[PDB]
């Protein structure tokens, strides 16, 4: 029950979807070992994911959260990088989405920089990068992201550097506390506090 509607670079919601893939792009401290060396994007397509049945259950999930949390559902659109974005669109986020390693438990993980998200996109740490070259930079090859709808709710925040929420909460939030550029990283323990609202295919590009 998937169906992807293609936006154009006129609209103002492809803009500023957009807007936000490039503004959140950051350095980061492995020098760009996971997900390549850029400054920012070519966005070749931004795409609408539109699924009835994971919308509903998406506003369900929210409904609740939010009547457990004083009319809040507490809700921000974050960036995801995955090898499994195709499973993602069609068939919801669930378990097997989650980053069982991950320093803040077995949960699905969001980020408000989506350079963060680019480096999960081939896998932890980037894989062996393209399946093409091989590269974990390569500037040819089309990477995929999504730009979510996310229910935090009562989120724990953890100042730093599947399981369950903690009790009482609906999410956690990774606070950054050592490089001062960091953007927050988000943790949900249940698929359906996720939308996969926006489908964007890019290349990083080559900084001059
Ligand atoms: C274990 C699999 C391969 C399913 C997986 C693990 C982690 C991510 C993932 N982690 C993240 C961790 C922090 C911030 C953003 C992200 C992100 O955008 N994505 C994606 C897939
Ligand atoms: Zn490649």
């Amino acid at each position: 029950g998937t169906i992807l509607i293609d936006l154009s670079p006129d609209d103002k919601e492809f803009q500023s979807v957009e807007e936000e893939m490039q503004s959140t792009v950051r350095e980061h401290r492995d020098g760009g070992h996971a997900g390549g060396i850029f400054n920012r994007y070519n966005i070749l397509k931004i795409q609408k994911v539109c699924n009835k049945k994971l919308w509903e259950r998406y506003t369900h999930r929210r409904k609740e959260v939010s009547e457990e949390n004083h009319n809040h559902a507490n809700e921000r659109m974050l960036f995801h990088g995955s090898p499994f974005v195709n499973a993602i669109i069609h068939k919801g986020f669930d378990e097997r989405h989650a980053y069982i390693g991950g320093m803040f438990g077995a949960g699905i993980y969001f980020a408000e920089n989506s350079s963060k998200s680019n480096q999960y996109v081939y896998g932890i740490g980037g894989g062996t990068g393209c399946p093409v070259h091989k590269d974990r930079s390569c500037y040819i090859c089309h990477r995929q992201l999504l730009f979510c709808r996310v229910t935090l709710g009562k989120s724990f925040l953890q100042f730093s550097a599947m399981a369950h929420s903690p009790p009482g909460h609906h999410s956690v939030t990774g606070r950054p506390s050592v490089n001062g550029l960091a953007l927050a990283e988000y943790v949900i323990y249940r698929g359906e506090q996720a939308y996969p609202e926006y489908l964007i295919t890019y290349q990083i590009m080559r900084p001059e």
